[PDB]
């Protein structure tokens, strides 16, 4: 939460006063290392899973080169800003760029390479010794920073590559150079006793590179000697949009399982807010996965041509593709595990979900909670050979990893960054799952990630029952009070015993029932103007996911789509005022109409020229290149009739117009628009559902 807002900062200065520091030409080199731990690791601890995801993400740090289109801007500048813009788009804490000499092209590095991509990924929180998982969690920052470095190096390495330049990331674990120069010379850090010191970073933090013959404007080094200004008045209170100088210090007394976000100040409530009939509800086969359907040919033949290919059309998407697709086996059991003796003592419920929350929040998760999986949440067989799928897990853990409030700011919703916003929360969400579960394995837990790539579960009533969101107009989407819709979820299905949270009630329900802004910003009206309906089972406002799917499947003007949750009054910028008017929104009922139409004359959702940071590239072919058709920078819309509530009729695919369970890809089953249309308009009302199971049980 900061004080003032960073609407008027572009991106590639970052969230800290990095300008605000003192700086000189050149400092004279010295030797030096990276921040390492405090303490050792005990025995048995996460150790040896984040070492693993660091392994994999090694295997990418260098790979192969498209050739080279003519759409790449010239300008060392620009190529440099953008490039700091996409390593704290992936959240890096501190970037820089410094030149490359002789004495780093001697070594086992490529001689063309002339720059490097210096940045830096602060220590995660610890926990206290005495609280949940604090054995678990113990002296492997080291590792667990790197691994995360690993990643960024590796996507980086990979955009700039797709853009037809060699590239090689590097970290601690793979290196060609000496990290800690390159920190020092980019000017990310100073010596003090032998190891590096980072201006703002006082938890410590490790180092990735990335060196290229993309030729880049370099930075200066920070003056080498006394005070550099970071207890100025103007950086303190980062009136210029950055992370007040008290921050760190106010985030560490919550206790780390309780995440950032005071989610202990919502209501909750035993049953969600919304009608849920479990014994109504039908399992759905993977195959009816509407990109399955479109895959398959359901949906025609320019949605199966375009399914590969639709978000990874922009090469930053390109970067992060080979470690989503190398995640993927490494995801986990679905058969029982004997209890190992490892991870202390596990025989506290309460604690493990404390312990649990903690690991996600050092891993790098925002929002973390747990519920029951139960059968209905799992699809009823999968996609390729139609086998069953088993419910298999106990325990359903849920986390949010936020889309980026800025990133978003700066789009349109449906241009060239749209897949990759999604791409990245999917990356990042299956490296912290695929890690959990693996130390959950090594407990002797069963446990299993579910990520885009590859998953067994639906998000969503997960997410529901987990208390993240409440069930907004959007449709397929769940919004939480603090970042609204604008997240992607990751499970981790495991058989270890945890208390469960329970869902939320923040007055959303009566705030969508007077907004329509989604609705009538999404380019192909897939949205709900209308009343909630009964869908298989329970209450929601139900999108046209035909529509939907064929717009972001097909449309040529970006890569994909999510504008409605960037038009969301909810989406705002984490700030005092943004939070005020949340508390407000949930606190104040009177106050919700007013605060849905000043939304609008406040010209929230207008696009912020100064957040575009991204290049508008499409690979055709592999090459990038200007975009064939263009590039979509659509504004706000006007309000529709009074009347297109009833005026609206969109189709709905439940159960029934769905393929079975057992059908697989190689089966092609049309789109029933006709009855998916007729289906909607028979849905029951959940008013008279409500009555329906009050006469049963009298
Ligand atoms: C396929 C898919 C789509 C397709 C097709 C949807 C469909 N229904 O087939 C389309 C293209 C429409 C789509 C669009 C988007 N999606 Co999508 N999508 C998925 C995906 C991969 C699978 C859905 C599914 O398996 N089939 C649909 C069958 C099962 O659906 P259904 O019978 O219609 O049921 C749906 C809902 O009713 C709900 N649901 C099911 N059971 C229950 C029970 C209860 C009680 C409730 C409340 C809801 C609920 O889940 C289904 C979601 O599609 C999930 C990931 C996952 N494994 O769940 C993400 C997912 C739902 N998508 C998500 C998002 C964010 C988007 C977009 C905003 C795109 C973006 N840029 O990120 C848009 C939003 C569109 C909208 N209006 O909501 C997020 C939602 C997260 C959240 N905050 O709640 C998910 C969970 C991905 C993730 N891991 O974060 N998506
Ligand atoms: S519902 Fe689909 S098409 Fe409409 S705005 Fe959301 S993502 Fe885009
Ligand atoms: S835009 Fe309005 S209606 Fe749509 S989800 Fe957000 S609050 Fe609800
Ligand atoms: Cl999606
Ligand atoms: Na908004």
């Amino acid at each position: 939460m900061r004080l003032y807002s960073n609407r008027d900062r572009p991106n590639h200065l970052g969230p800290l006063a990095l300008e605000r520091l003192a700086r000189v030409d050149d400092v004279v080199a010295q030797p030096a290392r990276q921040p390492e731990d405090g303490f050792a690791a005990s025995e048995d601890s996460l150790l040896g899973d984040v070492e693993e995801y660091a392994r994999l993400f090694t295997r990418f740090l260098d790979g192969p080169v498209a050739p080279l289109g003519d759409a790449i801007p010239d300008d060392p500048a620009r190529r440099a800003e953008n490039l700091k813009a996409s390593a704290y788009f992936l959240d890096a804490s501190m970037v820089g760029i410094c030149r490359l000499d002789p004495d780093d092209r001697a070594g086992d590095c490529d001689p063309s390479h002339t720059h490097a991509l210096v940045f830096a990924v602060q220590f995660g929180r610890e926990p206290e010794a005495g609280e949940a998982g604090a054995e678990w969690i113990r002296g492997t920052n080291a590792a667990r920073t790197d691994m995360r470095c690993a990643e960024i190096a590796a996507i980086l390495s990979g955009y700039v590559r797709w853009m037809g330049f060699p590239a090689r990331g590097h970290f601690s674990g793979d290196a060609q150079v000496d990290l800690a120069r390159l920190a020092v010379r980019a000017g990310l850090a100073r010596v003090v006793d032998g190891v590096l010191v980072a201006p703002f970073l006082r938890r410590g933090f490790r180092l990735g590179v990335v060196t290229t013959g993309y030729a880049l404007a370099a930075d200066r080094p920070l003056a080498p000697e006394g005070d550099l200004g970071e207890t100025a008045p103007e950086v303190m209170l980062g009136i210029d949009g950055t992370r007040p100088g008290w921050e760190d210090a106010e985030e560490e007394k919550r206790p780390l399982h309780m995440g950032r976000y005071p989610m202990e100040t919502i209501r909750r409530v035993d049953e969600p807010t919304t009608l849920v009939v479990r014994q109504e509800i039908q399992r759905v086969a993977k195959r009816g996965d509407f990109f399955k359907r479109a895959e398959a040919g359901d949906l025609g033949e320019k949605a199966k041509q375009e399914k590969k290919r639709f978000p990874m059309k922009h090469p930053l998407a390109l970067g992060m593709q080979p470690l989503i697709q190398n995640m993927v086996p490494l995801q986990g059991t679905r058969e029982k595990l004997a209890p190992t003796g490892k991870g202390g003592d596990l025989s506290d419920p309460g604690r493990n979900a404390e312990a649990i929350k903690a690991l996600g929040y050092y891993l790098g998760a925002d929002f973390v909670g747990i519920c029951r999986a139960e059968p209905w949440m799992y699809y009823a067989s999968d996609e390729v050979e139609g086998k069953p799928i088993e419910a298999y897990h106990d325990y359903a853990v849920v986390m949010l990893i936020d889309q980026g409030y800025e990133t978003m700011e700066g789009a349109s919703g449906d241009d060239w960054i749209s897949a990759s916003q999604s791409m990245r929360a999917y990356m990042r969400g299956a490296e912290i799952a695929g890690v959990m579960a693996a130390h959950c394995r090594r407990m002797g837990y069963s446990a299993r990630s579910h990520s885009n790539a590859h998953s067994e579960v639906i998000h969503n009533p997960a997410i529901l029952m987990a208390g993240l969101g409440e069930v907004s107009r959007i449709g397929d989407t769940l919004l939480n009070p603090f970042i609204g819709p604008r997240s992607k979820s990751i499970v981790f299905t495991t058989d270890l015993p945890m208390s469960v949270d329970r869902p939320i009630d923040f007055g959303l329900q009566d705030f969508c029932n007077q907004c329509r802004k989604c609705a009538r910003e999404c380019p192909c009206n897939a949205i709900s103007f209308g009343d909630k309906v009964m869908f298989n089972g329970y209450e929601i406002w139900k999108a046209d996911v035909e529509k939907c799917t064929k717009y972001r499947v097909t449309q040529m003007k970006g890569s994909a789509c999510g504008r409605c949750m960037k038009m969301c009054p909810w989406n705002r910028e984490d700030t005092v005022e943004g939070r005020r008017l949340a508390e407000l929104s949930i606190k104040v009922p009177e106050a919700r109409a007013a605060i849905i139409a000043m939304d609008d004359a406040l010209q929230n959702g207008k696009r912020n020229l100064i957040k575009r940071w991204w290049f508008d590239l499409e690979v055709i072919d592999g090459v990038a290149g200007a975009p064939r058709m263009g590039t979509n920078e659509r504004d706000l819309s006007p309000d529709r009739g009074d009347k297109i509530g009833a005026n609206q009729k969109l189709a709905m695919y439940p159960p029934r117009l769905q393929p079975p369970p057992g059908t697989t890809l190689d089966a092609v089953l049309p789109v029933d628009r006709s009855g998916g249309l007729a289906e909607y308009a028979a849905a029951e009302t959940p008013a008279a559902a409500r009555a329906r199971l009050k006469s049963s049980a009298g």
